DNA sequence: TAACAAAAAATTTCCACCAAAC
DNA sequence: TTTGGTGGAAATTTTTTGTTAG
């Protein structure tokens, strides 16, 4: 399937090797504490640790380089110049979908406005409701058959509301993209 | 970032149809 | 073209608590 799948990941440094070695010690000594409390404890008794105990995890992890050097050059060695392309194809991917998702996080952040509902958007906010069917996905088969078979006079009431959250969805951009200026983001700002 | 855990919280997904912005 | 919008239940991803180092 998935050449990154099979390929040999990264040994545990230090730190890490200490959290996982801890966590079960932690957890049994405190069932009803959360995960993220008994992480912020593991890491304050790391913090708290000598060097030299430190040391010892370290050891460990910088043998197991070795180790990992070995298989992973074992690995990509055995590989075809194809599989090799894509797995530097499928890691390309895996940094675009992380770098999309967190813009998209950012502008969520920034509260920017909804785009614009289409006459047929209005329609299912309104028509899915009562709609026939059981699961979601065929009660938008019923409203998609309604909208469909519906005429021009009819539509023209979702024409209109359409046609109003239109001069909304202008107005909060107008503002919200102003906004934008004043905190020194018009990277944010459309070109068109 | 990518290495560990692990379950909470956030986001996509499934179907279609539609439109703004690139 | 891509993206995100109408619906919500279920599936899936990201985040939450941390440090390390290639």
């Amino acid at each position: 399937s998935s050449v990154l799948a099979s390929c040999p990941k990264k040994p545990v440094s230090s730190y890490l090797r200490f959290s996982k070695e801890q966590l079960p010690i932690f957890k049994a000594q405190n069932p009803d504490a959360k995960t993220t409390e008994l992480i912020r404890r593991i890491a304050q008794r790391w913090r708290e640790l000598p060097d030299s105990k430190k040391k010892i995890y370290q050891d460990a992890y910088r043998a197991e380089w070795q180790v990992y050097k070995e298989e992973i050059s074992r690995f990509k060695e055995q590989l075809t110049p194809s599989q090799i392309m894509s797995l530097e194809k499928e890691i390309m991917d895996k940094h675009l979908k992380r770098k999309a998702m967190t813009k998209k996080k950012e502008l969520t952040l920034l509260g920017k406005p909804k785009r614009p509902r289409s006459a047929y958007n209005v329609y299912v906010a309104e028509r899915f409701q009562e709609a026939k069917g059981d699961s979601p996905q065929e009660k938008l088969k019923t409203v998609k058959e309604n909208w469909k078979n519906l005429s021009d006079s009819e539509k023209e009431l979702y024409i209109q509301h359409a046609k109003e959250d239109e001069t909304r969805y202008h107005n909060e951009m107008k503002s919200w993209e102003e906004q934008m200026i004043e905190v020194g983001r018009k990277d944010l700002l459309r070109r068109t």
